[PDB]
């Protein structure tokens, strides 16, 4: 696909970032060429209304790479766009939830009032490694009652197995590294 | 101006957060109601059209809210956007920049402009000007020119206009 070629090109690949062995796939490019965004924003928003139709209520973007696609992925299906940001940055209510992030442990946050019970979300964000992040989120997301539909990304790296953590919420990305 | 009322009605304050005294502008509710997120958009892309023409290489939107608003806008324009992060999270070879927040530091990739290309910055809120000064220095070192800085959001009674001058700048909403 010729869409999906214009993303894949604009994937640059550090070898031992940010530990020996390890390979970054930096997406910056693809933020830096207007073409090449807007091809990853209209193949996932394909990809959503194709599988969904009109249940989708919000899209959820993810402190804070995740942040870059998710507002252009709202507005591409016409929806509002909520956030789930690491703890300490949301005003009001909240609820927090822990995950293992590299050799220790983070926190991700959605305020109480981000949904209603009984609405339906798609999760965004830029990549799935171990798949902690989004488990994170999917977990909040289900303590307002919410629906996770699905969580989706650009970039999967799967020998990591990210997408057998979240199941049965089901996972899409554009790309596909080892 | 309807467009702007519909931004001005999904600002959210909380006082005394995060410190006692203070009031935080929260933007969720823009980015939740598409029509508030578009008019934003919209309102910060047409002022930069018609302050700067065509001469506008780059937007550049800063770690992390204003990357909430920095692909948008970029789309808008039909520019690319590049990325200002916190240190600590870019691959290659950078530069960093602190300012005070403690210290904190941002950090542009060497290679995410050329000698001459021009840019505008975008971050959801000016409170101090730190933070957007910091990646205004970061810029300069890369050798690009800074055409304006823009945000939805202004603190007025902290200045950060101030901080900025020479470089122009423009925010959509205004609260003391
Ligand atoms: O599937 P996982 O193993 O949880 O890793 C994936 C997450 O890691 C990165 O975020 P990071 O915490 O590095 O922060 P950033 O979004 O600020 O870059 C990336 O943006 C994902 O959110
Ligand atoms: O003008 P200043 O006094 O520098 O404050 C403005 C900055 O503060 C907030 O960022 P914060 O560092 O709180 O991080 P966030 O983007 O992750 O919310 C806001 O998003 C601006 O970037
Ligand atoms: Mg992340
Ligand atoms: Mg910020």
């Amino acid at each position: 696909d010729s869409e999906l070629q214009l993303v894949e090109q604009r994937i640059r690949s550090f070898p031992d970032f940010p530990t020996p062995g390890v390979v970054f796939r930096d997406i910056s490019p693809v933020l830096k060429d207007p073409a090449s965004f807007r091809a990853a924003i209209g193949l996932l928003a394909r990809h959503l209304k194709a599988t969904h139709g009109g249940r989708i209520d919000y899209i959820a973007g993810l402190d804070s790479r995740g942040f870059l696609f998710g507002p252009s992925l709202a507005q591409e299906l016409g929806l509002g766009c909520v956030l789930i940001r690491k703890r300490g940055k949301l005003p009001g209510p909240t609820l927090w939830a822990s995950y293992s992030l590299e050799f220790g442990k983070a926190e991700l946050e959605i305020q109480k009032d981000a949904l209603e019970p009984g609405q339906r979300v798609v999760v965004v964000d830029d990549l799935l490694a171990t798949g902690g992040t989004m488990n994170a989120a999917c977990e909040l997301l289900g303590r307002l009652q919410a629906e996770v539909l699905e969580c989706v990304s650009l970039v999967e790296l799967t020998s990591l197995k990210g997408r057998e953590k979240l199941a049965p919420v089901p996972f899409f990305s554009l790309l596909q590294y080892e």
